[PDB]
């Protein structure tokens, strides 16, 4: 066991080719499976595993009600296998909590999950499932992480909250955890900015971070930063807007869109020199579908003009959440960083008559061959026996 | 692997962060979950399990009917990973018990569990999951112990037993025991004492049990020894009363208070020095809710003050048995030994008007960082579709 | 790892301690557990499992219809840990079966399990899962084995199979394997025995069988042999009578007691000497209850004088098939081999009104500490829903 | 861990001995198992497993619904342990995919699972589950391969893929991978042959594959090459013809038997010298039975006679795709290739009134022992609840 590196660049690529998909809710319809939302991916030197906040219920059981609520006492982080449905008889419990990230410095797993009341969250810090650290909200609102994975470089692994209004102005801190210790912060001087929900990954010993911006941004902010915490702000200027609601694409701007920019999905894009991979809903009001846009200087651009689209799912079908995860050289033996994605396909309320609400998980990864487009639905047929 | 050293001392804490929590009987609604109480946390130098004593039942089956009864010959002790439900799909089989103690050396899994009927019981000693050793009821009355963890240091693991009256002096006896083996016993010079399931923890290389007195005190009996089984005993002097039932908190005693002091509950404490970190019940009456209270001088204090207060379970929704555990330093890489407690939520009877009773868990862990007081219940919604 | 020696002897032994206890029944009331039969109990010098024969059925479900059928070509042998119930979820796969047999050499696992029509059996033999031998029927007349362990001495399993009436004289072979392949062979010389299902253990350097007479004999006959299958036969002697039926104990003979011979149920014993730990039905018409007997002088003497009894199962409880496992001192750490036996309890058909037949199991090993007797019964309350 | 050598030839066989039998569809009556079609068995040199492409959905589940139709987004290749029901809880991830191979070269498992649309279908390798390639139709009409193992031979694993109709000529490539890299592909120069599902065994160095033709042969088409991807193509001659379905038996062809010859099934063979071992079904119309036939000149022969036929299923039970696997001595110690085969045993539609369509699974291994004939059926009483 070594530390990752995290020192390559990342791996330029033509296409995604799928790597999962589980089923999840479909599977539910019967068998024993979580009442999820926020599944993520991240990967060790070893294997690759779907993280995710249960609610502390089952599908199509009455327990699972009213699971539109984001945060309670039930829900907790736990673990599985990529691909696999996350059950009971095959998870790993990680950590309480209705925030999280969670990340392999290349010797062990951390963990971060928020619990703590609306009025004064504390976030619990795992290293290799053992309490290492915490930090309780400093404003006072829903203390936040990414809901995706942490960044590690060179046995140092990094990330961002946010505690504050999501209608308003509010703060965010970056962290440098080491073993699950916290070792630096800072506050962002972020004024006009809004950062929820980040999806970050290293880059050539860097870690770059794409965010929601859910105050009054249609485009998704940015913070890239060196490992004492250096940063640097700014939003992607493609007029392929990536956050959803948006506007449809026209000339956008280095700053927040104003037009549709209030709320937003989480979401993800790679920057690569004055290019972007932006991922983003195939609808420009509700989560429904899925694609990826090749922008080749949609980075520093503000016109609408892309190279190359993916379809990942049809527009009719539901999506909802997306981030990035990444492979390292360490598990591939490639030699750059691999970029890779997954989606959150969201079914039940507040879109359909269910009383329940859950997720299903799909994944891929970026290669330069041959790929194709095509859509990969949950493909539950709702309403289910408990309604 | 190597033996517990067992030889520095507790980690001084101002907070308690969240650890686990397995919602266990919300996801046994519909899910293949056991019957259990008496669920307490014990940890190896690589991993923390659950163990808890089944009914060898599952929630929401007809078997599950009175299982407010303690002792049957279908009761066993099994274990799982730390935040999973007791599954029989995830669980290790670990003895035939309705009466329970497990801990690590260092190198392997002791495990005792109690059968041998109720005129004659039989504890059964593993290591390794190999019967190693017997010993069998002296007094006739139910024999019984911690159902929590036992503590080690330097090869050798501790335990407390109890057998007669549960309405009356009873004897008591502690134990040495290696490698599964009872080294050495001795029975206490306790006239007047109780002793009933000790949560037993090491420091400094000495064993410290915080007990139930079940006869007539309302504060909890204590017991330290070294590895001689060299004994001291007393009672927490501390006015606030640590047990269930009890009276309101008041100038308290050193010796057994006598007021409400009937029945009670299994709970543990942490004694520094004069002081205290108190888990009680809220409630003076039933098992409701659950706070932490640090005494700095309530170890040997009779006054009722306090310094901080945390809370753990709202005063309104349902506990039961708490206990202590520990991190050891060869487990956390810390340079003292880590407090932790779990909790024990019991839903059903003969509170609830359903058939079963069976309880969730919850745990925490000792920290000096910011912490927050919330509500972390069971959450199930009683009656069940058995009923 | 190292293979087993088997040279030393067994050790003696006071009473039974209760080891293991499935609750398979019960637990299989709602939760997916398979039917079967003929459980048995074998380690390696790692761990200790339960086999059994599956009927390719769940509990509580159509396909357990008939289950009291002994032979289809949907039974298969499949393993999981002791105490844990034979679960999809947690099983190994071993053999397709209705007939087995298995045992550790101290590298790997020997399974042999029996298809082949009635008309030509063909046993399987594995070695780590791989087929390494077969062996077919020569009788024409259900080619059956131990439902037991197979006895391992100095990289040599040694076992016994019946071919032939279990209505009269049968043929009865003595196999030595090596590595999952047939060493040698030999047909015994045995007229007017009856020899089936035997329980087999190894003890200083030998093997020893108990078996089952379904053809005239209400004692239990024997076999022991060397490992060139040079052997010796025999019955028990002594007037407490170990099969079942039987008649009521008195006078026993060195042959088969022809009083009540017919029929039977696999058991095992254990030679001291002249001395023999006999278990057996409590009942002597039908497997009811079970109880362990020391006859100091049973194995050669004719009386039905004993000198210990432990109570096992009560007698209104249902029981069945019981069987020999010992734990070797490369797993234990003793300096001699401990004995220890299972016990099958069968519920539903013939003896309830049910469409299924399926057996939980207990276990016991032999200790000289202190223990009681009690009753551990299967405690499920049949019929069930699907009745 | 090394490489596979796959330079032995395959061991002579006078018989098959029953390996596995998973009873999947009995058990999935109510138990939690996936619905899957394709099954198929490849070893690493430690284990053997069953792969198989679910269609995402629980037997008697809803979602079971209309699964008679082969290719969707929902399917996905997975794998559990030999004779093990596959399970969500005991399932391992491998593709998203309706079309598979796999197969392990000594080091690490490769996968192939085909996703993109029938316009356009995109191959996934996975090389210890790591994207490692890809490969697109090239045709644009379901670009499909084995649905049985790849064939591994030092370092190098090869394996076959179909574009075009499978109602006339079609294009048919064959590739060399090494570590889940595409290393070099060959176009085949195959007017009037029709290729489809081979199932490859490697032998003496080479690979040799057995497929079949969907558009005018009912004797089985055949394709062997060395490891430049050198090819030779012909037809089994042999009058026992083996496809499904077929004319009676008579004198054959060296080239595609054009009676009967549209259609077909997934099946195997095994050359030796001239001879052959032909897998075929029972029925001449429909896929009942599996029966095994040595026809010591089949390979070269236009007769149709044969030595030895082997019963396998019975005539009037359901039985589908046949493949071949192998078991290398890296794995048994042996000192040639052993030759293995599984069978599909396919319930519910087309050929039962259900909703739904499933299969079962049985596996035999090649001995020179004494093997027998019998029959082991899928043995599900169908219709389900769910109809
Ligand atoms: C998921 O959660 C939903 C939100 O709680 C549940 O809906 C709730 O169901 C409850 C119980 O039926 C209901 O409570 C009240 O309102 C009822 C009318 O809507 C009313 O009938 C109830 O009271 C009457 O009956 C009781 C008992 O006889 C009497 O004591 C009362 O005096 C009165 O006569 C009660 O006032 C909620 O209204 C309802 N909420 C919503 C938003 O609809 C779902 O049932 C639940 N689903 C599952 C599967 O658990
Ligand atoms: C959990 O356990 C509880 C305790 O055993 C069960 O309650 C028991 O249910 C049984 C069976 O219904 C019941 O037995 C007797 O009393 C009945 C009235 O209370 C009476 O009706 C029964 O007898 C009558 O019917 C039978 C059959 O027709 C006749 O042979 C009798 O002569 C008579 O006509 C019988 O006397 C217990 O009373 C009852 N116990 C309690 C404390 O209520 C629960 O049913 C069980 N729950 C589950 C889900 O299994
Ligand atoms: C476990 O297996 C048992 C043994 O098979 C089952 O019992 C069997 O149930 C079948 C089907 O009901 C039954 O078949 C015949 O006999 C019936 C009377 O006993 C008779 O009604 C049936 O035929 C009639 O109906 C059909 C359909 O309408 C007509 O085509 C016929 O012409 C006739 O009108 C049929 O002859 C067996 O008798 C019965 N066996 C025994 C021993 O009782 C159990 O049902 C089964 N349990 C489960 C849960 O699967
Ligand atoms: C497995 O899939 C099968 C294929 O989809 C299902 O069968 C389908 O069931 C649907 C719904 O019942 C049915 O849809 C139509 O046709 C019905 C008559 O066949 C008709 O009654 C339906 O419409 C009527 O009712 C609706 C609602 O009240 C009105 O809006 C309509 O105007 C009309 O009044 C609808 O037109 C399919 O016909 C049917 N398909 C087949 C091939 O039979 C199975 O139900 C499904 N099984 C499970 C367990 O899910
Ligand atoms: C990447 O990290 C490794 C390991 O520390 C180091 O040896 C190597 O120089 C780095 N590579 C580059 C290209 O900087
Ligand atoms: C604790 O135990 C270790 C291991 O035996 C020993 O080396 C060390 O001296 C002890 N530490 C203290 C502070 O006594
Ligand atoms: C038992 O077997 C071991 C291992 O082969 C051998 O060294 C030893 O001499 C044997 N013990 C006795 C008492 O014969
Ligand atoms: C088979 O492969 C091994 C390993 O590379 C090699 O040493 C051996 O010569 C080969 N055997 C034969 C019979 O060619
Ligand atoms: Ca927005
Ligand atoms: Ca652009
Ligand atoms: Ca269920
Ligand atoms: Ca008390
Ligand atoms: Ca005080
Ligand atoms: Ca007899
Ligand atoms: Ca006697
Ligand atoms: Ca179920
Ligand atoms: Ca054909
Ligand atoms: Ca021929």
């Amino acid at each position: 066991s070594v530390k990752l590196a995290g020192n390559s660049s990342l791996c330029p690529v033509s296409g995604w080719a799928i790597y999962s998909k589980d089923n999840s809710v479909r599977i539910g319809s019967k068998g024993d499976v979580f009442v999820i939302r926020e599944p993520f991916i991240s990967c060790s030197p070893l294997e690759c595993r779907t993280f995710f906040l249960t609610q502390g219920a089952l599908l199509n059981d009455k327990h699972s009600n009213g699971t539109i609520k984001d945060r309670s006492p039930y829900r907790t982080l736990m673990s599985c296998p990529i691909g696999e449905v996350p059950s009971p008889y095959n998870s790993r419990f990680e950590s309480v909590a209705w925030s999280a990230s969670a990340c392999h410095d290349g010797i062990n797993w951390l963990t971060i999950g928020i619990s703590g009341p609306d009025s004064g969250a504390v976030a619990v810090l795992k290293y290799n499932g053992i309490i290492t650290d915490t930090i309780k909200s400093w404003r006072n609102n829903i203390l936040r992480t990414q809901e995706s994975e942490c960044a590690c470089v060179n046995g140092s692994c990094f990330t961002i909250m946010t505690d504050g209004p999501s209608d308003g102005q509010a703060s965010y801190k970056i962290f440098r955890i080491e073993k699950g210790k916290i070792i630096k912060s800072v506050e962002m001087k972020a004024p006009n900015y809004h950062y929820e929900e980040c999806s970050c990954y290293p880059d050539s010993s860097e870690i770059t971070c794409v965010c929601r911006d859910n105050w009054h941004g249609s485009n998704r902010p940015w913070v890239s930063f060196n490992q004492n915490l250096e940063y640097q702000m700014g939003y992607i200027c493609s007029g392929v807007f990536g956050d959803n609601p948006r506007p449809n694409d026209k000339t956008g701007s280095c700053g927040p869109v104003s037009s549709n920019g209030a709320n937003g999905v989480k979401g993800f894009s790679f920057k690569y020199g004055n290019g972007v991979w932006i991922g983003r809903t195939k609808s420009i009001s509700s989560r429904k579908g899925f694609e990826m846009i090749w922008d080749p200087n949609g980075w520093t651009g503000t016109d609408n003009k892309f190279s190359i689209k993916q379809d990942i799912v049809g527009i009719n079908e539901w999506s909802g959440y997306s981030g990035s995860f990444v492979q390292h050289p360490e598990l591939t033996g490639l030699d750059c960083i691999r970029p890779c994605f997954w989606v959150e396909l969201i079914r039940g309320r507040p879109e359909e008559n269910t009383i329940w609400t859950s997720g299903s998980s799909i994944s891929f990864c970026g290669v330069n061959s041959d790929t194709v487009g095509w859509s990969w639905p949950d493909g539950a047929e709702l309403p289910f026996t408990i309604d």
